[PDB]
């Protein structure tokens, strides 16, 4: 995924008289864990091609409490990934956030390094939860970066996916 400029700094103010969108959200997994004996255990990524989900986008709606809700409306729908257990079993997964609806804390006056988005997604047989932890904001450009954690049930397994993300926020 893209990265922020090395001098990126500040907060990204949110004008309550305007409406906003996520123009691009890219999720780059760094870890796939699969439940075995009740424990999420690490697996090795086998897929050599890109595993990132990119181009995710949609409105950021305002709720009655000043929180923002991101509604995914377009983007790459899924990425097929294969991971390998320690003992050699290869497991195909579809990494996705299709139909994501995710909200921030109340009283959004600016996107900062303490902003979080939490929500759920669901597509076909997968039901999932994800948290986006913003870690860096470029207030000039609307670019943000952070880490994410998702949990879902893809292909008969319970899977946790974690990684880094990049996003760009802008007025409608
Ligand atoms: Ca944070």
């Amino acid at each position: 995924c893209p990265t922020l400029d090395d001098t990126a700094r500040g907060a990204y103010p949110i004008d309550s008289s305007q409406t906003y969108r996520i123009a691009r959200l890219c999720l780059q997994p760094t870890t796939f864990l699969v439940k075995e004996n009740g424990e999420f255990v690490p697996t090795k990524l086998v897929t050599r091609e890109t595993t990132s989900l990119d181009q995710i986008q949609g409105e950021l709606k305002v709720n009655s409490d000043g929180s923002l809700t991101f509604v995914e409306e377009d983007g790459i729908d899924f990425q097929p990934v294969t991971v390998q257990m320690a003992g050699g079993e290869r497991i195909p997964l579809l990494f996705t956030v299709k139909n994501l609806v995710a909200s921030t804390q109340p009283n959004v006056t600016s996107i900062t390094t303490s902003t979080d988005f939490k929500g759920e997604f669901n597509v076909n047989g997968t039901k999932g939860q994800i948290s986006l932890n913003v870690a860096k904001v470029d207030g000039r450009t609307g670019e943000i970066a952070g880490t994410f954690e998702s949990e879902q049930l893809s292909n008969g397994h319970e899977v946790k996916i974690q990684g880094v993300f990049y996003a760009s926020i802008e007025p409608a």
